[PDB]
């Protein structure tokens, strides 16, 4: 499943590198319908749960559904495979047990709300730009939480 | 496992009798830790699908969760039974699909949040004394209801 | 490699049974004692919140981690070779639960603790009856698990768990 | 190695936090000895305490306290308290790599003034430890006025 | 010669702990002589006692009761036992500081004694030296009354 999950993920991507404000206004649109939901505190909770090496699967698992209703609900394409994005991105995190996909989750969900739209795209650069994926990963959560950071302070 | 899950809640809520006020208190501590949890504003979605008919499935289960994290972790037993007084609610609200279930809960712990304990003791003691079960929980639903109502008017929600 | 510590844990285990069952009253002893060392060490209170998380579905394991550091000091300072040997039969059990994670063998170990320390040694012995003679282990397990927490109730009861 | 170094750098930066609101630091402080009371570590603390006044450290009772207060900084709500936590995390975490018996004693007597309700001590302490010029002479002097009304909490209640 | 003094006092204030409650404090000083035993260093002692006996101070044998009596004080849960193992730990420190012999058959013959249950014996011994005004004179003999006690021990 790890496998098929992120074959989809990067096709994902490629799909985001082909036009990316409409897909980070599709990210803005689901995070939107998450803080709608309820999910927001949730969200925060899991990234700082994560800081400290926790995974909240509870957490996790109520993202992930919350997101799948908002697929089932979107008019919007662009919405659905923003909302199939970040849904894969959970799984993942959930599956693999890896801290810092539930970081990256949660702090591009927190910068998206926060109207961090340039973080968000370099944050993706980083991920399909860079060949290793896994230092690649580390780099993008280190801004990620840096970034956070700067949101919090203001 | 319905018949089985209202036999330890109606246990459980003998045990409540015994001692009203410090399982209030208890309730009143488990409904914070869920506030810290972050489950509040799930549980807020989840009383107005249920007033709009709707049962959100996923909120009722991250809050069947998070009740028994909060179990696991309490180290008082009057904390760790009123987690679990409430998650056996949450646990019959969702096998039955009973919406008055689920707003019966919702409004348990908005009005715990709220500090309307006396309200809390009216409604168990509606289910509890009234002998056709389903009227007193009709009753109980409304009268919880109206005091989140007048909770949302005089604080916020 | 996960598993190979699996089995050599839960075969030393067995031995350790057998040379329990040729003279239980005197290792029940050296469990006895193995639990008030356990006590002085501070790590009680330690086995009665992993015990009531358990009971909740969590595994503590930083808990179970102290215990089996704790076990093994009480080894490295025995002067009895009961006294090591009924610690190394509970590290060996703790280590059991912590790599395969299942929660009915930190509930066994928790609730035998608890046991010990309340001079509930008949307890333990049918535990240890209904681990050695059942056929099915695993249906071995769930009736000791219950019978302990069962009794560790009932001490809970009559003398309270702190 | 250079980690120490790093730690020593952490906890300075967090002691300047604590330098800018001192009574809600202690109020974290607090909180965080109640969770770890709660989580039954308290005893340990105990032990650990009098085995580091005859110069053991128990190590596997650090690496405990250690792990016990990254989970409380995992589920906190107030950052507050999830800064004290890491506080007294990487107090614990220097005292287990640097093998210093003094931090072990100061983490100790910290935790259980803390939950003896001698707040002021630890301000005191902390006065000691951020004012004093030669920070192991600072140390020296804490862990003593630590030790002093450790064992005079005891005479008064118990432990 | 300061930590003479030191140890001194620190011993006298012990003492008086112990006058406070004599029988739980030798109950406490029988505990910390089991944990002797067990940490392997009761032959230490009977060597030791046998040499000082015949004008000789094992010091090495010295050193390792006080490191191990330290250890016993850290793991110890009572308090008062914590306490007994600090005040046969001081007297060994004497013992080591001043080079008395007096001192070390004193400890070596108390530590046997307790191990023996001859708990009255020891009664007696911190009796004569809290009582006898000249301190060395209580120390002759307190020294011969272990002495003795010892020998008879041993001839039984």
């Amino acid at each position: 499943k790890i496998e098929e999950l992120l074959k989809k993920a990067k096709e994902m991507l490629k799909k985001y590198a082909s036009n990316i404000d409409k897909f980070i206004a599709a990210l803005r649109r689901v995070v939107q319908a998450l803080y709608d939901a309820g999910a927001y505190q949730v969200v925060i909770r899991m990234y700082q749960a994560a800081l400290a090496g926790q995974i909240d699967r509870e957490h996790l698992r109520f993202l992930i559904e919350t997101l799948q209703r908002i697929m089932a609900n979107a008019p919007s394409e662009m919405t659905r495979m923003a909302a199939l994005l970040l849904r894969l991105l959970a799984l993942l995190a959930l599956l693999t047990g890896d801290l810092l996909l539930v970081i990256l989750l949660a702090a591009m969900i927190i910068l998206l709300f926060a109207g961090y739209g340039e973080v968000v795209v370099k944050i993706f650069k980083i991920i399909r730009e860079m060949p290793d994926k896994e230092e690649a990963l580390k780099k993008a959560v280190e801004l990620a939480i840096k970034m956070v950071e700067e949101f919090r302070k203001k």
